[PDB]
This record gives C-alpha cells, structure tokens and sequence, in this order.
C-alpha cells in the first residue's frame, strides 16, 4: 500500500522531470538493459571514428538475475563530439527542426557478455591494464577476467572460467579497489568484517590466489574500500560500525588502522578520495548525508551535505573538477555538489536546497545502484537503477558554466 502510494507519486514527479529535460540537460540517453546492473564504470579508452560527429565510449556493467545466466558485460556508447551540431537527437528525439526527420541519437550496444557465477556485485577495471576486470560475487570469491581472453558470445554450457580466483573472504561484499600506483594490488571489503588485499602482479593469469594480508579493524560488515590516488601505502575503509578507517600497508598491525573516525550516525556505505586534493575525501551514509574529511585533522568533519531522503550507497569525485562530487542511493536521486558554493546566500532558489547542491538528477524511478563519471567527456554521467534502466546524461552547460 506504501509501495503502491509511493509508485503513483514517483510517476507524478517523473512526468514533470521528462517535461523539464530540455531546460536541465545538454544530453539524456535512456536504455533498458536485459537485466538490472548493480555496477557501472566507464573504461578509460575513447575511439573517434575519423569521419563522424560522435565518439565510442565503453562501460563495464553486470547482471543481477536470480536465474543461472549472469554475465559480466561490456557495452559501447556513442556520445556527441565537442565539434558537433547541437540538436533534438541529444534528447532521444528524431524530430526535424523544420518538419520531417532530424538526426538519430547515439547508440548503446552490448559488445561482450562473459558467464558469471552469481550476480555481479561490483566490477572494476585495473588502471594499469583496463582489459583486467575484478568482480565481487555472492560466493565471497573475487574473480578476475581478461575480457580479451574470452568470446564476446557467452559459453552456452553455462560454466564460468575466470582467469583468477581470489580467496580469503567467508562472505560476499561490494567494495573493490585497484592500487593505481602498485599494479595488481587489489583490496576487497566483505560482510565478513574483513578487508582482503591480493597482489596478482606475479601470478600467471585460471589459478586460485590467497589474500596477501587481511585487515580486521572493523567489527561489522565492511561496505567499501578505496586506495589513495597518490600515496601507494594508504587506503580507506567504511563500515556498518559507522567508522571511516585510514590504513597504511607499511604498519605491521593489521587489526588497528592509522586513524579511526566516528564518521556518521548510521552505516557508512561508500568513500571516495579527491583526485586533485590529496588531503580530501568524502563518505556516504545510511544517515542520508555525505561527510567531507581532511586527512590532516579527522577529529573534525569539514562539512555535511544534506538533501538525500534515503540511504546513500555511492559517492564519486568529478574526474575533471576538484570542487565537484556526486552521490546516489535509495531515494532514486543522484545529487551533484559544488563545495565552492558552501556558505553562499540564495534567493529563497534557497527553498529547494542548500547552495552547494548544484543539481538533482530525477531521471531514475527506481533505486540507483551505481554511477560513473565519464573520464573523457566532462559532466557526462552513467547511472544504473534496480528496474534495469541505464541513463547517460549531462546537465546543461548553463548550470555549471
């Protein structure tokens, strides 16, 4: 009855959102996936076909089906060039400006499906070799696939043939981070209260690899883990114990972190290190806030970003803009924040949120599971929801510029 009453309100608000998209966006593409993806990550490569008004980008996706046909998925996405005529095809519209037919929108196509054992909790590519993808599986195993050592047609036998099997966990999780400074150093967060580290740099890629180190500082489900982008020894973890922990791999004590902070009034689901500001990171929580942190003084939260109406599961810094970050979760909203606007006055403009809230994306009518900033096209985001919708979108230049 409350899922029934919510559903009708959602539809009210979605109709109004579709109304306003030309005003709020420079790009909106919607694609219904065969199955919901729990995960999204842009691959770093773009190809710009010599003669065309679009470039080809790729996404790491996964499936979430309770049948036995789960796939790790690579999809292609055509996006307009910086040099290209702005028209109605940017809003999934083939209407000509002067009647008749205008232009086709960019295409979204499945390039590769690889048999996967259970749903794909999360999938991340290795920075030093984006052909290598790690996955979180319900089994508690982390799987590694080189997607170039597999057919693009999935094996009809239904067998999963991962290039490596990473042991060390007793339960599933979501958190997964590759060390961008030490090739093949992988962290994983688990419902078993532990963080596993593997070094696959030496191993020949179908054997089983045991965890090099297991970190036991948390007393509850570890939700997320992330390496520092500059300091090869430093990583953060967040957990259902409401703690942000900062770890140093040089320490011999794997039971106690370098720093432990009481970060939130509920579970901490996600963290992200600022790729331009080496002291700065953000955490997202079931307390419906994003917290801003300074590694130099973790006693004191710098800021609390408030506007979400439900649990936050993902937070990600803009790869292009040091003041820009985004968050998503169970309220079916993706908020874009500008920390440069903190403390500004506004024209009660002030009625509909704090000044550091740059943009609310209301495109999704189901819970958002994951999202990825396009690293090659500023302000493009891919977001995926539990209903199977994938959206590739870009707020209007006038909103940021």
């Amino acid at each position: 009855f409350d899922d029934a009453v919510e559903e009708r309100v959602i539809n009210e608000e979605y109709k109004i959102w579709k109304k306003n998209t030309p005003f709020l966006y420079d790009l909106v593409m919607t694609h219904a996936l065969e199955w919901p993806s729990l995960t999204a990550q842009w691959l770093p490569d773009v190809t710009r076909p010599e003669g065309k008004d679009f470039s080809i980008h790729r996404l790491v996706l996964g499936t979430h089906t309770s049948d036995e046909q789960n796939h790790l998925v690579i999809a292609s996405v055509q996006l307009p060039n910086d040099d290209a005529q702005f028209d109605a095809s940017h809003y999934d519209s083939e209407k000509g400006e002067f009647g008749g037919f205008g232009s086709v929108s960019g295409k979204i196509e499945i390039e590769i499906k690889i048999n996967h054992e259970g749903e794909v909790n999360r999938a991340r590519y290795m920075p030093q070799n984006p052909c290598i993808i790690a996955t979180k599986t319900p089994s508690s195993d982390v799987l590694v696939f080189d997607y170039t050592k597999h057919p693009s047609k999935p094996d009809p036998s239904g067998e999963c043939n991962p290039d490596l099997r990473l042991r060390g966990h007793q339960k599933e999780g979501y958190g997964l981070s590759w060390n961008p400074n030490l090739s093949g150093h992988l962290l994983s967060a688990s419902d078993d209260h532990t963080i596993c580290l593997w070094d696959i740099s030496a191993v020949p890629k179908g054997k089983v690899v045991d965890a090099k180190t297991i970190f036991t500082g948390h007393t509850a489900v570890v939700e997320d883990v992330s390496w520092h982008l500059l300091h090869e020894s430093l990583f953060g973890s967040v957990a259902d114990d409401q703690k942000l922990m900062i770890w140093d791999t040089r320490s011999n004590n794997t039971s106690k972190p370098s720093h432990s902070v009481d970060a939130h009034t509920a579970e901490v689901n996600c963290l992200s290190f600022n790729p331009y500001s080496e002291f700065i990171l953000a955490t997202g929580s079931a307390d419906k806030t994003v917290a801003l942190w300074d590694l130099r003084n973790l006693k004191l939260k710098l800021h609390s970003f408030e506007s979400h109406k439900d649990e936050i599961f993902q937070v990600q810094w803009s790869p292009h803009n040091e003041t820009i970050l985004a968050s998503s979760g169970t309220d079916r909203r993706l908020n874009v924040w500008d920390l440069s606007k903190i403390g500004e006055e506004q024209s009660p403009d002030a009625e509909d949120g704090p000044p550091e809230l740059l943009f609310i994306h209301g495109g999704h009518t189901a819970k958002i599971s994951d999202f990825s900033w396009n690293p090659n096209e500023p302000w493009v985001i891919c977001s995926v929801s539990e209903d199977n919708i994938m959206q590739v979108w870009q707020m209007a230049e006038n909103i940021y510029n």
